[PDB]
């Protein structure tokens, strides 16, 4: 009844997703808890959720046990639970294009030889591989992939590189009946989202947005990475701010009469942790689609899911045919 | 083809209806403006719409020029377009429960004696009559809406005093064959439905809202008037605010691991004029039923464009029955 | 080498100072605390402050023992520090006038007798008296000044009541050689001095400030009692702020070319431990002219930790003089 | 009587300067204007600046009138008056290290070959040269320094280039009898000097800073130029807002008993205007050094309108010494 996790990148969002199941490893399937779907998805409770393997590149990282892992270099998430060794060494995976500038002049990269991860998700007989490579890492990003379609392995893509969302890797991945879930994991509430429902929101109540900007402030490795009319975009980099990320928004319409409308506002969340819950729902349905046998993009799970999913539908929507694909 | 329209309380509301139409005399019919659903609501251009009548008991407004009126005492809304001499004299209608203590000390009531409503609205042939009456206002409120009822004449009631959501009013009108849109005029984006959809948004979200603050400020008339876990409700009047309104608004929850997510805003609008467009589409509607002689609660109309309707219907639903009702 | 002190008004405020003397009971002399001049003032620690007595009229404090009764009724400040049984009862005081409208429908008043406050300063053998009674308790604080008086205790006056910047009531304590600190104790940055200090600025470089709106919101009886161009008051209580006090500030200036210049601020803090510091130094001060047989108004301690002093001097000045007095 | 003013850089701040002597170009003499030590500096009124040169790089500046250069490229301030053709053709200057990359992408340099400087300046008989070269601009401000030294001609330094500042620049000024106002000039209520007065504030008042964060948003070519514990520092460049700046700042404390105290805020200016006035007592204070055939580093002066003056003095001192100076 287990689902074998192997994590891809051991930073702050594998750190909120560990602590995550350690969190809510008790719950109660008959209630509901925030950002989960589901305490107990389609068979899986949170607590089938086992991390069987691991790969980074960092040297705080690579040898160590995922306990501390998750909790080294400059992993910096917020603290909601202890997480006991888990017997699970991080072992040392291609590093490509997953180091930038900004992140190799913060990490030193691990002196081990990189190991052959086809054999190493084999022999941890992983079920589901959560990728959380930087931003901008796409022949990293398809490297794994690629080594998850051979081993048999489905694939939860967390970062925007597109791999479910493009035809040609949605292919390999039903060609080999191996499951996918991807592309852009969401947060359950972002600036995006905030921003989206707000100008729709001026739209559908007769008032012209004129102009607007959105400034976000955070500090993590994964703010310093993507550092690397409408104003949108990562503006600074605030080193307290740790994990946490903060949105400056401000809209500016007209309403009746060309009369100013103005609204302002900052949105302070906790940027991993928001997609934690979305991402144990993600690693599940998964899960379910390599139960039956059903390669290519689960297209349900995408939809609600991810940003940036093979096939657009209105989340409502998109949330009722996930449920429909979980009772089966 | 024009709208023979009557103002009960030559307020900030009535100063932005007045000037609304003014503004957009020349609008195109083929153009979209902010807070109409049409320049031409049916056959009625907003043009078509003609004050000719107004009622109020303050000494510096009864006796005066609408023109004058709708810019004398205490209104202070926002100017947005110059009003040439209408000829017509705003009348002294009865006090009655429209005049609270702070409103008293406030200003001073007309010395001239109260004229018989119903015979004026009569001689005036007023097509609808449109309440601006301060909150409270119940006895007043339901004064005027009788005298519609007796002239025959259309009622758009756009105070929270229930007369079209009352079944007993309801059936007034209906049985007197007058069509009545009312009990508190929507604005376009007010702080209301701002946290409406934020709060709708954290629940879709999975997020839950455990705190939230709502702190208003004004400088009208109808916020002095309004001063005479969950927080809401007039906070404080700041004399230079004038017919403006700052909602600060603060929300705080939990997401995924109770991590806590907070949202904090500041919604700036010019409070009368939010509504003026809404008016005006409300006054036309309820014109459009007269041309039938369809009497009681105009529903689609109510649904669309009033807080408190007779029957409540999701916006877009009854956008799209207003629109059926529109085209006839 | 201790501080017999009594407070009259186990509210908030008895609450932070209370907790505040056991918090910074272990502080090392040599070092600097917040809110603090001298953790040790004179001869006198933080900890030679001792808890002897107390007066309420609640029925939820009288007859309990303060540490209880700090933490009973209405009190909701933050806690920082666990306070064992004190043994000292809470005795019944008369209740005069400070218990307006709201908190008469809030509290029961003890059904206990009214105490003689004159003899249980003497029984307890108290050095200095603080009123902690709420705004507007006019006949209340003179009345237990008097007793203050009478008694031979120093007395601290915390709230807006002039008592040491009455010259009559000046006079009444220096003829009996009674020292007196007070009238409206200082917080060390709260809304008042944060906009004194940007009003000034503005002024001082040369931006001529039009309008100014001061909102602020708490959620204490504090709070609650003082709800019962220029803007600036008690605008909503919040109730789940509790003792917090956010305050909302907007400065709306000119600068050269007439060019606007704003500047929009919230405040946040923890109202009454926001003053426990500045009583800890009054206290303390009120003893040291005690020990030295100095009536009137504590001239130099009045000037640094109270915003209604008997004489007005710059808070530097003030603040070098207390400490000539301190070294005597 | 006339102070002939030659312009190094045509951008926001020249344009500020010219539309600020327009617009106070009648103002009364013993009559306040904000920004503005006063509206006659000495025997100089604000009329007296006559501005007679002004060189750029850029190719729709150079050759334009100066009336028309300022409203031209990516100038973007608020206009504050109509300025009328002055008859001062824009020069070419050496551009040397004035233009950055983002400059060199934004615009497009002047075909005209750079003119002698020394040459200019003497021929159009100047008396003061202020530059508003871009931050960065080493070797062209000490060029456009050294040919004012060379045509004896007083110098204001507006950016952070070490001239004033500089031992060594201070010398070669002091020695050709040339005065010289310089090294940053201030505004009069930035970013800086509001955090700076907060910072003391919570200082002063026993709150210990902790945290702070400064996040800065602007839309003109100064900006985009710079763009090229404790946070601080130009954060997004948002084009809609052209030459306004907004800061957004938070300050996070502990106060006694360690409870936390917080402040966050957002200025709002016109950056250029913001020192247009600062620049103009500059200029005049640059004049009447001339005019006392003094030498060197105006000391009052830069002290007291300069970021990086020769000497440090607290504000009050040197405007006071700079009134005596004024005096003579
Ligand atoms: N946190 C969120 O809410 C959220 C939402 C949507 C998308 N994302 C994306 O998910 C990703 C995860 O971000 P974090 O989790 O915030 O980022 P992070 O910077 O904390 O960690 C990324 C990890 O990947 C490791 N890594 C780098 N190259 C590697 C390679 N070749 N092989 C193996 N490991 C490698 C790094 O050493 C590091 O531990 C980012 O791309 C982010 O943009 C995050
Ligand atoms: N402004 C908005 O966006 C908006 C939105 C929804 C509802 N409303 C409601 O509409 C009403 C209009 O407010 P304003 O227009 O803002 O208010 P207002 O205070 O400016 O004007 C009310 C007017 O009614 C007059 N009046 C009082 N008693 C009267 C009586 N017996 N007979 C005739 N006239 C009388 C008053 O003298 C005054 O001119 C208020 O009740 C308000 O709450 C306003
Ligand atoms: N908290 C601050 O930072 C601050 C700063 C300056 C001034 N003050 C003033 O100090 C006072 C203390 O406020 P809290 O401490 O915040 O107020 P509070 O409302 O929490 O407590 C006042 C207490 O006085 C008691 N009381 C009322 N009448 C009494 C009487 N006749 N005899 C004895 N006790 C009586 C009440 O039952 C209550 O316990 C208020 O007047 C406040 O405005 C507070
Ligand atoms: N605006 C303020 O409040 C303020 C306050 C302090 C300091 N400053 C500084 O003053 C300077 C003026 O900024 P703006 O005025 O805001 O900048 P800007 O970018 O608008 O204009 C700079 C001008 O210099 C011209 N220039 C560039 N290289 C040149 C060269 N070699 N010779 C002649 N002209 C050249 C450019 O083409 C442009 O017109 C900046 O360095 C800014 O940081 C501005
Ligand atoms: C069955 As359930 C409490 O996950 O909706
Ligand atoms: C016909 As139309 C421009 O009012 O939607
Ligand atoms: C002597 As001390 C540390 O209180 O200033
Ligand atoms: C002499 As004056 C009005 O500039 O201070
Ligand atoms: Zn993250
Ligand atoms: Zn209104
Ligand atoms: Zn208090
Ligand atoms: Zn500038």
């Amino acid at each position: 009844t287990e689902v074998r996790v192997a994590i891809v990148g051991v930073g702050n969002c594998a750190s909120s997703l560990v602590q995550g199941v350690e969190y809510y490893y008790n719950a109660d399937d008959t209630s509901t808890v925030p950002g989960l779907m589901h305490v107990r998805f389609g068979p899986y409770h949170v607590r089938d959720v086992k991390f069987v393997a691991a790969f980074d590149v960092d040297a705080k990282k690579v040898g160590f046990d995922l306990s501390d892992a998750i909790f080294a270099s400059e992993n910096n998430t917020i603290k909601i639970a202890d997480v006991a060794p888990t017997n699970v060494i991080v072992q040392r995976g291609p590093t490509l294009d997953g180091i930038g500038k900004y992140y190799a002049d913060t990490i030193e990269l691990s002196d081990a030889e990189p190991v052959d991860v086809v054999q190493a998700l084999k022999e941890a007989k992983v079920d589901v591989l959560v990728s959380y490579l930087p931003v901008g890492s796409e022949e990293a990003d398809k490297f794994y992939a690629q080594c998850a379609i051979d081993a048999g392995v489905a694939f939860v893509n967390a970062l925007p590189v597109f791999i479910a969302s493009d035809p040609v890797w949605a292919k390999k991945f039903t060609d080999a009946r191996v499951p996918i879930v991807g592309d852009d994991i969401k947060s359950q509430v972002g600036a995006t989202i905030t921003h989206r429902v707000l100008a729709k929101l001026f739209e559908d109540r007769g008032v012209q947005l004129d102009r607007t900007m959105q400034l976000n402030v955070g500090g993590n490795m994964d703010f310093l990475n993507m550092l690397e009319d409408v104003h949108i975009g990562p503006s600074d980099h605030v080193g307290w701010l740790d994990d946490r990320k903060w949105a400056y928004v401000r809209l500016e319409g007209r309403a009746f009469g060309d009369v100013p409308l103005n609204l302002e506002y900052k949105l302070e969340v906790w940027d991993s942790p928001n997609s934690a819950g979305v991402i144990i729902d993600a690693v599940r349905a998964a899960k379910i689609a390599k139960d039956r046998g059903i390669g290519g993009p689960v297209i349900p799970a995408s939809a609600y899911l991810m940003k940036s999913p093979p096939e657009q539908l209105p989340d409502d929507i998109a949330r009722a045919q996930l449920e429909e694909f979980i009772i089966g």
